């Protein structure tokens, strides 16, 4: 299918002989799932995201149908606020980034999908999230008046300041929105963005 951000990119799974509901996530690089029991033996590992880190149970060679397309691959099974499919999976079902439908560059998922930007004269690299409903830029002495907010990843939640309708030129395409200034460890695009440059996910 081709998928649009304007909503949540959720998708029906099935892992382990059960459906659940998922998150394409161009922004993880593994597939974190609510708590479950897994068949197989696992092992005890940690991940992070914004705000730290949580423990997780890591199984391997776990078959996964992610919207009727086949992967096997491996599964972190821990406290995350969302169920995500992550680029380890992303990759083995063919899914790409798409700017304007197609018309723009195609962003793979072998890496980490990072980009340059533009932001208040200045030039960034930040990280195409799919999975991140807002914009969050590393602390950056903006001017202008803003709002306080909190906003919340794998490890908990973290304080910024919400700034309206800031230019975010984006590989060259010209966005306009919220961003949201705080101590990330990645710069983040998100939806709000990458829907006005017609991004899409294709696989
Ligand atoms: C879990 C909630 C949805 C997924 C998540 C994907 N965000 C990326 C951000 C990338 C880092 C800043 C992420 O968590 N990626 C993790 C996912 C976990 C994973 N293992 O794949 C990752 O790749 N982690 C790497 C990064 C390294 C961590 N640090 C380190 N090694 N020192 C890792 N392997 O642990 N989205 C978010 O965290 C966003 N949250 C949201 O969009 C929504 N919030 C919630 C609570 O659902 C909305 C309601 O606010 C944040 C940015 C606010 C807009």
């Amino acid at each position: 299918p081709q998928i649009t951000l304007w909503k949540r990119p959720l998708v029906t799974i099935r892992i382990g002989g059960q459906l659940k509901e998922a998150l394409l996530d161009t922004g993880a690089d593994d597939t974190v799932i609510e708590e479950l029991n897994l068949p197989g033996c696992w092992k005890p590992k940690l991940i992070g995201g914004i705000g730290g880190f949580i423990k997780v149970r890591q199984y391997d060679q776990i078959p996964v149908e992610i919207a009727g397309h086949k992967a096997i691959g491996t599964v972190l099974v821990g406290p995350t606020p969302v169920n995500i499919i992550g680029r380890n999976l992303l990759t083995q079902i063919g899914a790409t980034l798409n700017f304007c439908g197609g018309g723009g560059p195609q962003i793979t998922l072998w890496k980490r999908p990072l980009v340059t930007i533009r932001i208040g004269g200045q030039l960034k690299e930040a990280l195409l999230d799919t999975g991140a409903d807002d914009t969050v830029i590393e602390e950056l002495n903006l001017p202008g008046c803003w709002k306080p907010k909190l906003i919340g990843g794998i490890a908990g939640f973290i304080k910024v300041r919400q700034y309206d309708q800031i230019p975010v030129e984006i590989a060259g395409h010209k966005a306009i929105g919220t961003v949201l200034v705080g101590p990330t460890p990645v710069n983040i695009i998100g939806r709000n963005l990458l829907t006005q440059i017609g991004a899409t996910l294709n696989f």
